[PDB]
């Protein structure tokens, strides 16, 4: 019987993106598929070279929650029969690291993503992030409400 | 331990829809959910009253068509573990009648569609029905490609 | 001191359209640019080749209120100070006919477009035919509300 | 039938500063009033702990954002259009920019470049203009 091998879940430190996260646990549980979730720090950021520490120590701090994030979920997914969990944090622009991670990891074969994030939740019914990756995705995407 | 109840899958004629339809069915056996195909008659067509039996008959023999495929479609299904198909043919703006039937039906927790449709697989990655429904969706969706 | 020389103005027989061209006018009249005005008939409707006439026959009747439209708006136009009006009724699918267009006649530097059009305004800020086209025309691309 | 108040947000693209350029054009023939608004994008992921690292990146970007509009300023001093009114704002700029337009009611055209600082290499119109496009009040022109 045919079956999902390779999830990508991209998560931001939303509520939306962690629903998203446990309905990705339970596919990959039972398709008993690989599952990768990806945390991306932002790193766009208008700055002149002047103030590379100050984006520097706004952004390690960011990463470090996406850390101690990652950290919970590989605990919470041992008490699964899903086979495993990589996570992965990257910097970049999040909507073409997520498209670039799918495109060129070849092998994933669905990515799950949230409807909505941390900014526009009370101002549109999907975010830009899911749009975009909607649209761009080499593989098939599901969108959790 | 959540799963899907009532799976739509909306079907243009297209070989895209089509591709969604096989893996509804496949989520649907996973989930032994009840699963509804949805083809949409579109009779949006500009036309006069004089018009009416014209395009009455150009759209009554794409209805036709329709539940022909629809026929083939229980036959499929019946070759399967999937626990039953629920065939309509509708007629009305396809992105609208989509949308109404999803919120009209609230038990319905997933819509599945394809990327593209018969118009535009070969000028864009997401067709216009597919990014109406993802955005006005009242529940999960995925797109199939 | 730059200056518009070719502006094209799609229009469906909506409402929203005609005050779309409205404004075309006025914009040529300012830039005393060359105008044209484009409607596209929808040819897409599924059909087998049996029922080519039944197809043609409504095709034919709203290229001919398309015609009567486009004769009324030649009117209107000679009444102001801008140089000229070419009109055009073609056949295709719109959004994909109006991008050709502009890329067939490169000289084009605008494109007029009404917000909605026939189908949508009670669903959606800006439709279809709409968005497909500002993403896609190589020139500048005004949306009228 | 003319333009009154035209708003042009930008960011610090070469294509926004296109935008704002046509944007003068337009005001001149149109004689409308003219205002460019920058919005500082504050949503950047952070505890309280770092509320004043993020505050003295925001203010060093917003401090660039004027030089760019001073710069502007000096530019609509040379043409014959009426004013130019500059902004400098914090919040989501999608958000901003349709808020600006339905809080100054009186404007009656939004200028904006098709893409800006982040995807140009990705898409042919950016997310910003793209939801500007789409639940603005008024008319609204992309400029490419
Ligand atoms: N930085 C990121 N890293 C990984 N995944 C992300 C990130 N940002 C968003 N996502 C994924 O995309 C989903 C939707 O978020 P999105 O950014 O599209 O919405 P939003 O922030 O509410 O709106 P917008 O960013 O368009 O204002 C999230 O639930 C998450 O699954
Ligand atoms: N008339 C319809 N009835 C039911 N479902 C449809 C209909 N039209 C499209 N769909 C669904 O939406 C999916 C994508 O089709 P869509 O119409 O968005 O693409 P397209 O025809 O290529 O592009 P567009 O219509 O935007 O030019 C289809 O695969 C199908 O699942
Ligand atoms: N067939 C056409 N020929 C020329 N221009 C068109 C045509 N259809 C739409 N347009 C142009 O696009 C503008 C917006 O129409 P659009 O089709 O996007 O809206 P809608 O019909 O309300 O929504 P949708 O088709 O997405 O349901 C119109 O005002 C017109 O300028
Ligand atoms: N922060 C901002 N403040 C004011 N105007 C802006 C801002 N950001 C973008 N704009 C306006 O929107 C236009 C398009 O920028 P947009 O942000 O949509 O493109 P992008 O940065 O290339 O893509 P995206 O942000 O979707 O990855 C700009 O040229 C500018 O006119
Ligand atoms: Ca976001
Ligand atoms: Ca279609
Ligand atoms: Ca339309
Ligand atoms: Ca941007």
């Amino acid at each position: 019987n045919a079956r999902y091998t390779n999830i990508l879940v991209p998560v931001d430190s939303s509520d939306a993106a962690q629903a998203a996260f446990t309905e990705a646990v339970n596919i990959a549980q039972r398709h008993q598929a690989n599952l990768t979730a990806l945390y991306v720090v932002d790193d766009s950021a208008y700055h002149t070279p002047a103030l590379d520490p100050v984006l520097s120590e706004l952004l390690d701090a960011e990463a470090a929650h996406a850390k101690d994030a990652m950290r919970q979920r590989q605990q919470f997914v041992a008490t699964t029969s899903a086979p495993n969990l990589k996570t992965e944090i990257s910097y970049g622009i999040p909507k073409h690291t997520i498209e670039d991670y799918a495109k060129q990891h070849p092998e994933i074969d669905l990515i799950v993503l949230g409807a909505t994030g941390t900014n526009s939740p009370h101002r549109v019914a999907v975010g830009s992030t899911t749009s975009y990756v909607v649209d761009h995705a080499p593989c098939n995407v599901i969108v959790i409400r």
